[PDB]
């Protein structure tokens, strides 16, 4: 369709299905394998870029240009990989994927949202879809075309240091929050084929429906172990979000660390070509996790050779290396020269990596929009995660009796307050895992409002706000306080890092809230990713609220706390008695919780 050097794959007016196919038919060998290649820019180079014929790069967990990175020196660094995979023979973009899984979280600066446990809490797909909007506009503000999200994890065990990555232990609120999707995506056609891959343009993000399957249902909660259930379970609690996400449009699968029923996911043909390609009918590409296809065999990497040869036909598309794409393009090579792996795997693979590719729109605009840099931590997301920090909250006790004065809402004048405890003051325990660094961090990570500055914000000029970390009961016997908000729980983390057998917060924590709660009228914030062991923080308190890892938007806590908005979070968990029960999930024979799933007070906004 015109000029004597027309190449119908980069003609922009031609159908997906046609440039991919005339892509397809061009490449070599090299170039299809180069396609399948995910590496990490720690490893990346133009040379490399080029020389391999990469197809995608990532930043893992932590994995950025600088400490205090500006959004343009993230996009000058993609743009100068995206400048070396452009100057190759065919001049196919490369895809630059990250872990935007609570905001652009890696990121100095952006908005950092509730982890999803919370926004379970919230009962609110609506809201959800609006933090995938915010979460898109802020990845492509940073010149990312890829989020490695939403984790559709069920978890059934919350002693997994993931648990909180999940929305809830109800595969229906996992299902209702799939709408992360179309927010990160784009809305889908109204003519839409479940299974196809869509981002709506250079505005939008490729998603990552993770991590299939039942990753949220191990034995005894053990990251990346042996989830035991029969087809008829896996498929009733750990698949059904697998569909709504297919239906949705979801551009890639990401595949689990975890085994069912003694096969490695990442080896398991019937689940990732019987059932994900061949009945969910999914078009766009299957990654791996990170060295998810040497952890196939005992020791991991212990026979590379193997790794290559069960994953690739076990069917997945794309290997997240993510260093060694040396040994990785070696040893799938001689698989394809040697008639181990056939042609027709390869060209499946690339097929539909292309498809991504070119659905949405990444050989039109390759390149970071430099007018996108202002939407990082833009104020209109931060009042978006505020809104959810408010949302996400559960009051679990408003008055220590039934006869009590409801201690909530607090009046924002009175002469003198406490605020107390490890976490009042701490913007790194208040965002948890996966913010700046991979297993979260401690203090001022990045721009956002504590609990102590929140109250600070909220209370009339005449109140005295007292800051005291851990004090003892004299000091709040004698000083005069009208009431004190403490705050405490979990330290941050991630996956293997939180798996936790007994589930009870680090002290000081209970002590500071017996101290306090002792000498004068106490709202305790509970910060942590998950239920934990909670009835002596019950008992010493007249208030208690668990916030969750509620993000950068500490607002969100005293939107609450204050009366502007009553408390409308239930819980999306069980919480439990004793660490003994579990597995302990709504429906079980032999159910009995602290809290029921869907438990939590109301208040009226003042
Ligand atoms: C992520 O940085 C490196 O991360 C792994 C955590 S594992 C795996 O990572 C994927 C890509 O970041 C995620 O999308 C996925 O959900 C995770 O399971 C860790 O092993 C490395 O030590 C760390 O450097
Ligand atoms: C589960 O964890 C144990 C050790 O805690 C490990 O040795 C075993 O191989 C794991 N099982 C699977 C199938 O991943
Ligand atoms: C419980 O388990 C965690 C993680 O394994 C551990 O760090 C913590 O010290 C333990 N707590 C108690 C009370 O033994
Ligand atoms: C809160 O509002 C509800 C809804 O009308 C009402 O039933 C309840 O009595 C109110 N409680 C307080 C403490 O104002």
């Amino acid at each position: 369709h015109h000029a004597a050097d027309y190449v119908l794959y980069k003609d922009a007016t031609k159908p997906v299905e046609d440039r991919v196919a005339d892509l397809l038919g061009r490449m070599t060998l090299a170039e299809k394998i180069g396609q399948m290649t995910q590496i990490e820019r720690l490893v990346a180079t133009p040379d490399v870029l080029r020389d391999n014929f990469i197809g995608s790069l990532l930043s893992g967990g932590g994995s950025v240009p600088r400490k205090g990175a500006t959004a343009k020196e993230w996009q000058d660094m993609v743009d100068g990989f995206q400048k070396a995979c452009m100057s190759t023979r065919l001049g196919i973009p490369m895809i630059y994927g990250i872990d935007a899984v609570h905001g652009q979280n890696n990121v100095y600066g952006a908005t950092i949202f509730p982890h999803n446990v919370g926004l379970g809490a919230t009962r609110d797909p609506y809201l959800v879809k609006r933090i995938g909007e915010a979460t898109a506009l802020e990845v492509r503000a940073t010149g990312i075309q890829y989020a490695f999200a939403p984790c559709i994890a069920v978890c059934r065990d919350p002693r997994w240091g993931a648990c909180y990555a999940s929305y809830s232990e109800d595969r229906r609120i996992v299902q209702s929050m799939t709408e992360l999707i179309p927010g990160l995506q784009g809305d889908v056609p109204k003519d839409f084929t479940s299974g196809m891959p869509f981002v709506a343009g250079k505005n939008k993000v490729a998603a990552c429906a993770k991590h299939f399957v039942g990753d949220g249902g191990t034995v005894d909660g053990i990251n990346e172990n042996n989830t035991i259930i029969n087809r008829e379970g896996l498929m009733n609690i750990h698949m059904p979000a697998y569909k709504n996400a297919m239906d949705k449009g979801v551009s890639t699968v990401m595949i689990s660390y975890s085994s069912w029923n003694g096969v490695k996911m990442h080896a398991n043909q019937d689940l990732v070509t019987g059932y994900l390609k061949d009945t969910l009918k999914f078009k766009g590409f299957v990654i791996s996790d990170w060295e998810g296809i040497d952890r196939i065999t005992t020791p991991a990497g212990s026979d590379y050779s193997y790794s290559v040869k069960a994953s690739i036909l076990a069917g997945l598309d794309m290997i997240m290396v993510p260093n060694k794409y040396q040994q990785f393009i070696s040893i799938l090579t001689g698989h394809v020269n040697g008639g181990v792996i056939p042609m027709s795997r390869i060209d499946d693979a690339v097929t539909r990596i292309l498809r991504v590719k070119f659905t949405m729109g990444l050989f039109e605009n390759p390149y970071a929009d430099p007018a996108m840099a202002e939407q990082l931590g833009k104020q209109e997301h931060r009042d978006l995660a505020r809104e959810a920090a408010r949302k996400s909250l559960v009051l679990l006790k408003n008055g220590k009796t039934s006869t009590d004065a409801p201690l909530l809402p607090l009046p924002k004048k009175a002469p003198k307050i406490l605020v107390a405890g490890s976490h009042a003051d701490n913007l790194g325990y208040q965002c948890g895992g996966w913010t700046i660094e991979w297993q979260g961090d401690t203090g001022r990570t990045t721009v956002g409002t504590t609990i102590l500055e929140a109250v600070k914000a909220a209370v009339d000029p005449s109140t005295v706000v007292v800051f005291a970390e851990n004090p003892d009961a004299e000091f709040v016997k004698s000083g005069g306080f009208s009431y004190a908000i403490v705050a405490v729980g979990e330290h941050p983390y991630t996956e293997t890092k939180g798996d936790n057998l007994n589930l009870t917060i680090p002290e000081p924590g209970l002590s500071t809230v017996q101290a306090v709660c002792g000498g004068v009228r106490c709202a305790t914030v509970l910060i942590s990713g998950r239920p934990v062991v909670v009835q002596p923080l019950l008992a010493a308190s007249d208030a208690l609220v668990a916030a969750w890892l509620p993000g950068s938007e500490g607002q969100g806590v005293t939107d609450a706390l204050f009366g502007d908005f009553g408390f409308t979070g239930r819980l999306p968990r069980t919480w439990f008695k004793s660490v003994d029960q579990l597995p302990m999930n709504v429906g079980d024979a032999h159910y009995d919780p602290l809290f029921r799933l869907g438990y939590g007070l109301t208040t009226n906004a003042t």
